[PDB]
């Protein structure tokens, strides 16, 4: 029947009223998907009927996610276990994931290195690992994924934090890695716009989320209201499906009222006339 | 209100000081009568800067040549600079890895080198300098860019490294405030500057007015001396009207009522 079927989900209003059917049959990669928000995203995509490839270091926990994804109604579900500290693994994982699904529509970059709250003193090893895992691997994954994403006019979804937009104590190395994601991905988004690379980039700015690891890490130090992981995961997916540049998800209504930087948007528009990129794209 | 006398007899480190803005900062400090230790890879060009600093009126001037790609050099450089001067009042972090304008395709080696040189070495230099800066109630001056506050095409890796500096240094500034570490942190947000390397790199690509390097260097020094959190220096008056993020300042204040750090500092 699929051979005799054709058409498009993305008509009038698909910019921007989300429908779960926008993900039906989509080929999606989810990193850091054995637990937390990543696992919740895998589950939502499964229910939507997407093809899913999940990653994390633990094959046993990834197996459980895959099995549950198949139960939920995933078109297909696979896992490839490995560390995002290993740039060769990051690069080969994408080729292997694309081969399993026959392409790629959405790349969800969610994994981070294990981090606890502490004052910065002399842990350079954690600053470097944070930059390698939380930032550099996202770039390596993007490079490996781009040819397939260009072919499908796909999407890159980057999971960040409010600590990737404002300063927050006790998470300096982590904040540095999240700010780096904004600088990198927002700059290449301008490059893609002028180069006519029809690959959307969604930066997801999340507040505190009720994941097991975050609740343990912040216990007794951060007393703010945590937001539910299930709804968080859905808002990330929605943002990527609607090709939104930025997603904001937090418990506080004051955050939503204040995080947006209209001055940055205006400045970027003003500076867009300061350059002549003709030699780079012809 | 700044006075050149605020730098008289001050012990100052200037990185990336053999050329451009860094060299201009060394010269201003020399005229102000500061003790100066300059760094970059080229000993021959550093020798010229030191010699000119002494002519301009520096209380003392030294150089130590090396690469900021080498974290051990970054760490040992601070100890030696401090040994030469008998302490440290101001740490000016200015050096960057050589960068040209290009679309990002697959140059992961440049993204990593940018992060290592432009960001990681600044952190290593700060760790090595902190005990001396705590002793003098000193200052850390971080040289960034408008590309470290807003997105700009052709400088993705560079922009990522400048954004990282904001996240890192602005977070430790909050930590220092609660830890009662009396070391100021000045983030300098610069627009296009008429340095020889920038003018060559942007030739035919970027046509916006470049601001003078001499005045840029002075504004950086002023900001550090006044212990300002952020310095904004650009040719355009519309930049000055728009770069500031008062909402970020408000949000940071609103979120500080949500955490308790008195378990890490007592
Ligand atoms: N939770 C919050 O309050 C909060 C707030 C703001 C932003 N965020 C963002 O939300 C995203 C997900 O966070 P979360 O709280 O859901 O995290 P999480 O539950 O702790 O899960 C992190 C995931 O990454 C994997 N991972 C860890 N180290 C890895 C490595 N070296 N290589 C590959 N995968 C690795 C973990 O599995 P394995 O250990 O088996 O590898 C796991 O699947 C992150 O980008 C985080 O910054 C979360
Ligand atoms: N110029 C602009 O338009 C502009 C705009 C915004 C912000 N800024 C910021 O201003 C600062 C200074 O820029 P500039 O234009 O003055 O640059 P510059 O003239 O090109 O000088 C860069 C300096 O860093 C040194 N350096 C390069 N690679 C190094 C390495 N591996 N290890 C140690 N030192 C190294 C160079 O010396 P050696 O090669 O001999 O080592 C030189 O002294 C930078 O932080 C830059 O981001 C500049
Ligand atoms: O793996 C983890 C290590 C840190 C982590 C984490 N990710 N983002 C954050 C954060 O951002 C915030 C910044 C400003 C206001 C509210 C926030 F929420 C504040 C505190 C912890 N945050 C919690 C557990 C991610
Ligand atoms: O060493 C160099 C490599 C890039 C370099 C450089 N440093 N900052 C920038 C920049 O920021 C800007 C961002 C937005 C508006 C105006 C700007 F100015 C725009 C273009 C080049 N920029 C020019 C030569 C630094």
């Amino acid at each position: 029947m699929a051979s005799m079927t054709g058409g498009q989900q993305m008509g009038r209003g698909s910019n921007e009223e989300f429908r779960p059917e926008m993900l039906q049959g989509k080929k999606v990669i989810v990193t850091g998907a054995s637990k937390g928000i990543g696992r919740e995203m895998a589950y939502h995509l499964a229910k939507m009927g997407a093809h899913v490839v999940v990653t994390a270091r633990s094959k046993e926990t990834l197996q459980k996610v895959v099995s549950h994804c198949l139960e939920l109604g995933a078109a297909s579900a696979h896992y490839i276990a490995g560390t995002m500290e290993d740039m060769t693994f990051a690069e080969q994982f994408v080729a292997q994931a694309g081969k399993l699904m026959g392409g790629l529509d959405m790349l969800i970059l969610n994994h981070i290195t294990n981090t606890s709250l502490n004052l910065f003193h002399d842990d350079i090893h954690h600053v470097r690992k944070s930059m390698e895992v939380n930032f550099l691997s996202y770039v390596v994954l993007t490079v490996a994924a781009l040819p397939m994403l260009k072919q499908s006019n796909g999407s890159i979804v980057v999971v960040s934090s409010l600590a990737g937009k404002v300063a927050y104590p006790m998470v300096a190395a982590y904040s540095a890695s999240k700010f780096a994601l904004d600088g990198f991905f927002s700059s290449i988004r301008k490059e893609y716009s002028v180069s006519r690379v029809n690959v959307s980039i969604t930066l997801c700015v999340l507040g505190l989320i009720d994941t097991e690891t975050a609740m343990k890490a912040v216990s007794g130090i951060v007393h703010m209201q945590a937001a539910p992981k299930e709804e968080c995961a859905l808002e990330i997916i929605k943002g990527g499906a609607l090709r939104q540049e930025e997603v904001y998800y937090d418990s506080s209504r004051w955050t939503t009222l204040l995080i947006r930087n209209p001055c940055r948007k205006i400045l970027e528009e003003l500076y867009s006339t300061s350059y002549n990129m003709d030699r780079f794209i012809n």
